[PDB]
């Protein structure tokens, strides 16, 4: 009955009330889904169908006899949609024995998951079960640009920015676009590129580039899985994602938990698929630092 | 999960249990309101 | 038995069944009776 710390003398009368809900260390969430375009289909892929050519006009005279003008040829890309399976074993007695929910933190810590692991392959995935990011897309230099390449403008210095006129090859890279991106386009970059892009200041000390994070004017959407700034690596990308990139996936986590593989566990066997490349290559370019 | 676990606590606090016979349900209880009670007997009878 | 928070709980074991047979033999009796002793007999050895 007495004080509380000693245990025999009323110690062991205490229980230490426990979390409302199970938190989590929270995790980098900026995916790259929430600026591209995200299509539900129920199929095998994803055929997109653009025109990567324009028509012809006439200015017709008042007497021409008017000829046949060109006509946009079609290009048609497959998603090829691609499915990601992850599979956590939580045993049955503790399911029972777990006063919170296991099952619905389980379906929601693979959901957080499964939202970070197809960031990657939005952005630097290869093609092999897996939807190709941006960056495998045989980069062309700029101005040297055909319809099945991504554009680049280089920096000068191999290592990092230029030399001397840093800070051009950011914004020659903005005004390489088109005027119709520009107008919802952004940035993407990682951590320490971000911070090495703050980090640039003029002749003074003095920062040059004036929660979002935007950059110049533009919005910069944090990623973790592009490439720092390497000899000869492609760190900084800017495009309309929202017509650059298109992914296809099925909005839903199927979920099978298998309590006969393992028989004293459960065996949580959970599978959403979704796949997604670029779609429209005028509407991303990137900015390659080798010369 | 062994940390999640939190075992069940025996909703109410019991103790061993002691004897409650208590000589009162034999002997004479009387309520008293006072600083003490006194009885008047009889330690002798009378004559004839 | 019990199995333990963690373990691969391979299969324990089955009754072994096994058959007792009652073969269901016959019991039987051959009294030898003359036919004389039977019919100039004032008991009835027949039915005794």
């Amino acid at each position: 009955a007495l004080n509380s710390a000693v245990a025999a003398e009323g110690g062991y009368l205490v229980d230490p009330q426990t979390s409302e809900t199970i938190r989590g260390v929270l995790r980098s969430t900026a995916s790259l889904r929430q600026i591209a375009s995200v299509v539900n289909v129920e199929a095998t892929s994803f055929d997109v169908l653009v025109d990567k050519t324009d028509m012809g006009s006439g200015w017709a005279s008042e007497t021409a006899a008017l000829s046949e003008t060109a006509t946009p040829q079609i290009d048609r890309i497959t998603i090829p949609l691609h499915e990601l399976a992850a599979m956590p074993k939580a045993s049955q007695r503790l399911l029972d024995d777990s006063a919170f929910d296991i099952e619905t933190w389980l379906a929601n810590r693979i959901a957080d998951k499964f939202a970070r692991a197809e960031a990657a392959a939005f952005i630097s995935g290869d093609g092999v079960d897996k939807p190709t990011g941006f960056l495998t897309k045989t980069k062309v230099a700029n101005g040297a640009w055909a319809w099945g390449s991504l554009g680049y403008v280089a920096t000068g210095a191999a290592g990092d920015f230029a030399a001397v006129n840093a800070s051009d090859a950011v914004v020659d890279l903005v005004y390489a676009l088109g005027a119709e991106y520009r107008a919802n386009a952004s940035f993407v970059m990682n951590s320490k590129t971000a911070g090495a892009v703050r980090k640039m200041k003029d002749a003074d000390g003095r920062f040059l580039w004036a929660e979002p994070a935007r950059l110049m004017g533009y919005p910069v959407l944090i990623a973790e899985d592009m490439p720092d700034i390497a000899a000869n690596a492609y760190a900084i990308a800017f495009g309309d994602f929202g017509n650059g990139y298109t992914i296809a996936e099925r909005p839903d986590l199927r979920v099978l938990r298998d309590p006969f593989s393992a028989k004293p566990h459960v065996l949580f066997y959970a599978s959403k698929r979704v796949g997604g490349d670029v779609s429209d290559f005028a509407a991303i370019k990137l900015l390659k630092f080798a010369a």
